[PDB]
């Protein structure tokens, strides 16, 4: 009794053949794309199969059996609702209704420092899910792309903890945040960042990456590792943004001068080409889509949920996690993790990164920021889903009140 | 047939009678202890039937159900492996490891600012743990009473959001680290305390609890809030400590003072009373076994494990755990949310309560403190437990490395 | 057949009955002493059985089952050669070839150093040996009681690492030897004395030993403890030696001294009364034949060999082992172990305490020693057993060129 | 009937013909290399066999017989469970345990002198076994050559002391630990440097070797021995760490003027050749595994391991054993042998020369050292090793608590 006919069963009902569209149909009400990596030799079959016998169109157990033996595992999981969210449409209807609410909040301020934000509107919202087995939902502007920005920081602070370990990372930046009234300095007493989620730190991050090779493979080695985080979905790159980030970046500078003379950086760094990388870095391009894939490998311990492929090493993820609990959200970052309770890192251009561990990741953007430099839209609905479900790290998962536990049915 | 024969023959094994030694150490080998509050009738039984046979002591079916059928969903439970850690007997020879390599970190300083906690050997070392379905283990000197002195502050303010509400509560006191910089600071920039961890923030707390009635009536609720927490386990009180703590406090009198000045309390509140009533709290004696059931509690989102009670709200527990991960460990609570990623408290006696949110709560106990003011082993074999299972809040469930999951039966 | 036949068998060669005297004499030949405590029942048994007629004396199966049964264990293992060392009446021979060799050595010089020593005679000279089995063996004046003087450090060590610990014992005293040069400093750079087995370490282990009663109840503690060692074999007290130790002990009261002053004793630690009790402890009386138990308790992991009882913990035993090898010879501690590679102790009575470890405790005594305070004859014997079997520490078990090794048969 | 066809119907399990692969599992699974130069004729014929039939491949009883009848007894051992450590596979899985935990360990710095050793990284970290048996077992960077170092010390005074005896090498050099730690000293006080595992200890070894000749016929002298140690696996030389020691020897250069002046080199030695063959030394590579072979030639009394082949007289192999024991780790040397009590060498590439006496040989790499000297992964795997396994020095062989023996079953 293989897995490929007893699947063949519970989509048959009873009946001797399936419509391709009634599986099709069933195979997204998980949550799975179609379009998914991991179901491509399966799809391949089906549209090799509707070519080949427009006599149809419907599978018999045995060429239900040719379309989906390759991709069998994933698909069983997938209709034995064993996905980490079983009922994905329950649980997308409820994301739909936080994106409803956060969508009256129309407060907040356009960053408008330079005039690639400035351009754009007020009234883009959207919100993009990635869970841990690859299940998504997409609501509102979800395919415009807009710059990372800070949102950067965590990818690149893990990229460096991957290719060159914690101990070696921190000798260099700390672990810490600031404490809200110490935003301005640059250093903490041991003469280095406080945290790679600050600035300062970022920029000393940013000087650890491939040292030895020039910016031009830099920012490659760096854009394939997005890539592979994405899952080869949209990373791209605002040249304006950069043009214009380099041209403003005073403070920028300004830190970069401090942190050379304090000696925060390794050996035989040029600076100054640092301070391009790193404006580069900023400037990389996603949609809310293809980064809400690339917080669910992070919620994945380092494997991208839609290709299985490894990323980043566990120390990366969690060392990565840990800090943007802490010291991702600015100076509302305290304040966050008490009523939030999650990872998450903003950006100046509206979005936020964030990763619910072991469920999802998601991608948050609406370009109004707060006092603090945090999306309007982005705050609100974050506060409304911890509130809607039990995601906060210090939920409990058996006792949780009036919460909603999506990993969960009856 | 039903519950309490399909589990006799579990136990009996093909042979007609079960020896009630074989019972009782088969439940033991479950982890729970066989003076478990939730197992009474069931132990009431045996008492009595262990009187009504010296003829025996074996037990038919019939008899061993009539000993188990008022308890047999938890036994049950016990037996098929249901508990947060199947493989229990396993998992206390990794605490046993644990222990043992903590043991021989024997540097520190114990204490001695006050006569009472000088007189505590450096010797004195032991780590127990209550799982949240009730499993216990225990390691070195676990009965020996000694003051939660700081480790009681999470306990005091969750009793606080308990009553009160969050909202209410954090009117007084601020819900953020200092961080490690700046760390000698009363108030934050609202002039709230930073936080209910620290000194003037429990001193603020301590104000907010029971209001109205005198504090030998204060201090009674909360010995039954200990009690209840503890699943009635062993909850004393120092008057040794109580009267070296308060002829040796003019730091939390400056404190007292400072806050009384900035007008920190609730109106109608009795500064220097509420300065003996915070020295009492802090004068409360615990062993590491009833404490790592409080600890339990708090992992349990408010349910103390070994009663079935509900002693806390599930919101209670969850600012509490926050802000003992970034609060908790004084000026180490940075590095050691960053490495152990574990909420825990320390206090100058020498404890550490830690939690790992549902799997389990724990006492740590060793007088010698490291400079920073928290115990040598008790930090060791934090860091230790971590590097060993993949409870690290930022740890992924799935993919975690080299690191043993106790939470499976591999 | 049963064990008690088998045996019987064995020793009764085909013939129907077994004289006692045979068996007796079968049963030396092992090693086994008569009087041996783990052979008392069945020793008792034939001394009832020899009450039963004024003559007989024949033990059919029957009979010797009822003598042998209560020990049969042991009694197997001796006739069926599973002793440590197999052939032991071979061994023995080469015992007294070694110690007729050593008897030729006659240089040195007794210690004048008290009037005890004084009249104690250059021509004593015994060797007795004690293997982990329990087989026991003399050559010369091994029934003399003489004062183990230094011999005792490692004993009083043991004790206390026993009772109090590894870490809190080297709290108070060190690990190593220090120069040969540096043999004159009482102290090394942490202020505690360098190791156990120097007088000003030993003095500091001294005061580690059942504080908080008086040192008569102390003495008779640690004698207790001796007892256990040594079989209940014999242990004394020299009050003269012990007079003459008191009144000539002026660098003893120097090195107090000087540990009171750097606070290298435990807190409430009465220093001049400590010395007194460091007199007695070096006053104290054995033989050869009682110390070589106590050596082989330390050769057998803390067991006491011809008692089967735990005596010391593991940690004990080998922290002293450890201790024996490195600084347990004085000057010649160096060479020493380089040259022989054995643990052992040496005392200005002539003694020396020697372990063999997994094979067998030894001491020598021969009161004439050397210019490094070493018996002359004891320091020839070492050498030469060592010469003459594989015993070193770090010879080989399987490639061994011509030495012998007694743990084989043919 | 021949051991062949007894050893046959073991592996035969009950059928007519053994499956090659079936026998070399088997053979694998001891810990065995098919490599093992001890079983070239046995592969070799297999590997015919497996050519002048295309067909089975399955062994004839006969046709095994034909395969391992040359390396019959060494298979027989193998099979029959009677090396060293018999379940070796249940071993290397605890090998694999510590050294994931020593790899949790990453403190410590590269040794930076002369900047080209800081060009592999701290991030290098290997562990390789090798039994007296010839079982082989590695985990981590096993691979990678690095250098000797001071690693060379051992072995080239084993070399000498091979060559010329104990008593010549010892009018040149010292037995002793310089003592507590004077190693700002280069002479004891008979004006000799104190053992040959200090700096003036090893460049006066090294003077004793060969003489006569010159430097590259010393050097391939000693190449050629490094070779039979390491039963021809990887012995190589690095010429950049050897031009690099060459430039940065000023101590050396130093220490050879001392000694010049002091007269302690044999007459007509050239001393700054001397220093020159010394650098060479250093500059010797090897593998994590080529050097546990060494380590094991040392363990197993100075015949290589996996070719059977005679080395060093036992004499030689005992001496250094001994020296390594009391003068190996720096100054950890006193803690190490306390602690760990094994015999063991470090090298500041990050090497750990370990040797379990009658058991296994070892070699640990890790570049970054502690501020003593020592490999920080190394020294916590040694330790983490003898509180896990009974090879303490002393250790009991019967009673050790806790502890594992890997050299028994049940
Ligand atoms: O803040 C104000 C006034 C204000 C108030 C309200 C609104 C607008 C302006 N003015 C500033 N001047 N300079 C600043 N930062 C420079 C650059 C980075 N830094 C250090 N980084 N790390 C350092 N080393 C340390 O140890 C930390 C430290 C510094 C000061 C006090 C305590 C600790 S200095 C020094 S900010
Ligand atoms: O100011 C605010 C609001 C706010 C917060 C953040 C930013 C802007 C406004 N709240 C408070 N002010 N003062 C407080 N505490 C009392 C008074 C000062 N203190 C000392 N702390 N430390 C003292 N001694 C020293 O700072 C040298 C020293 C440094 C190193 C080592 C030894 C001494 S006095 C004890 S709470």
């Amino acid at each position: 009794p293989s897995l490929e006919d007893l699947l063949f069963y519970t989509i048959a009902e009873g009946q001797e053949k399936i419509p391709v569209h009634k599986f099709i149909t069933a195979l997204k009400s998980t949550g799975l794309r179609t379009s998914d990596p991991r179901l491509k030799e399966c799809m391949d079959m089906l549209r090799l199969t509707l070519q080949t016998t427009s006599d149809g169109v419907m599978l018999d157990k045995d060429l239900f059996k040719k379309c989906v033996q390759s991709n069998i595992v994933l698909l069983t999981q997938a209709f034995r609702r064993k996905f980490v969210i079983p009922d994905f449409m329950s649980f997308t209807s409820h994301i739909d209704e936080l994106y409803e609410s956060a969508k009256k909040q129309s407060g907040g301020k356009v960053a408008d420092y330079i005039p690639q934000l400035a351009k754009f509107s007020p009234d883009l919202w959207g919100v993009s899910v990635c869970t841990v087995d690859g299940q998504r939902h997409s609501t509102g502007d979800t395919k415009v792309p807009f710059c990372l920005q800070s949102c950067v920081k965590p990818l690149k602070y893990a990229i460096a903890v991957n290719d060159l370990g914690t101990e070696y990372v921190h000798r260099y930046v700390g672990k810490e945040p600031s404490g809200l009234r110490f935003n301005k300095l640059f250093l903490n007493e041991d003469d280095k960042p406080h945290n790679p989620m600050v600035n300062a730190g970022a920029i000393v991050v940013t000087s650890l990456i491939k040292q030895g090779v020039n910016n031009a493979e830099k920012f490659d080695y760096v854009m394939q590792f997005l890539n592979k985080m994405a899952g080869n979905e949209y990373v791209g790159f605002s040249n304006a943004t950069f043009q214009s980030e380099r041209e403003s970046g005073d403070r920028n500078f300004a830190i970069g001068y401090y942190l050379k003379e304090k000696k925060c950086f390794p050996e035989g760094t040029d600076m100054v080409g640092i301070l391009d990388f790193y404006f580069q870095l900023c400037s990389i391009e996603v949609t809310c889509e293809s980064a809400s894939v690339m917080a669910a490998t992070l919620a994945n311990g380092g494997f991208c949920p839609i290709t299985g492929e490894r990323v980043l090493s566990p120390e990366a993820v969690r060392n990565t996690l840990s800090l943007m609990h802490s010291c991702g959200m600015y100076d509302f970052s305290g304040q966050f993790a008490f009523h939030v309770g999650l990872p998450a890192k903003s950006g100046v251009a509206g979005g936020i990164l964030l990763v619910v561990p072991n469920v999802m990741g998601m991608m948050c953007w609406s370009p109004p920021l707060d006092k603090m430099g945090n999306s309007v839209k982005g705050i609100h609905f974050c506060h409304d889903l911890v509130s809607l479900c039990n995601f906060h790290n210090y939920d409990n998962l058996r006792h949780f009140a009036k919460k909603l536990d999506p990993r969960r049915e009856g």
